[PDB]
């Protein structure tokens, strides 16, 4: 007795489908796992993304706020719940501010923003595969 049964997938449903003439291009590196992960979802959904090779270019936490917060909403309401670190530190307390909240994420590996995918539909970080997952 090794695998435990258990059934997920099955009561969910995925919808997506189209021509080819695909426009998507993807900025980050090869890395095992994570790599799969996203190149599964985009290769079952039917779109052919473009890999591409950028050195490298850090930018400021002034940068990461701004796109961030000008990309869905606010850091405050950005640090998903996997991230139980985010909350480990406190940042969901109310008392806070974009100065403790943006710190706390540059401070994070969260801050990872190489990985970024472009759609023809909009635009968001190439991951986590969660991240990826909403964003397709």
């Amino acid at each position: 007795m090794a695998h435990h049964h258990h059934h997920h997938m099955g009561t969910l449903e995925a919808q997506t489908q189209g021509p080819g003439s695909m426009d998507v291009t993807i900025y980050h590196n090869p890395v095992c796992g994570t790599s799969r992960k996203v190149l599964g979802m985009i290769r079952e959904a039917g779109i052919e993304p473009h890999v591409i090779e950028y050195m490298k270019t850090p930018l400021p936490r002034d940068m990461l706020v701004e796109l961030l917060r000008q990309m869905a909403i606010s850091p405050r309401a950005l640090l998903r719940a996997k991230e139980a670190r985010y909350a480990e530190l406190g940042l969901d307390d109310p008392a806070l501010s974009d100065e403790v909240l943006i710190d706390a994420m540059i401070s994070n590996p969260v801050l990872m923003n190489r990985p970024v995918v472009v759609t023809p539909k909009g635009v968001r970080l190439c991951r986590p595969a969660e991240t990826v997952q909403e964003l397709l």
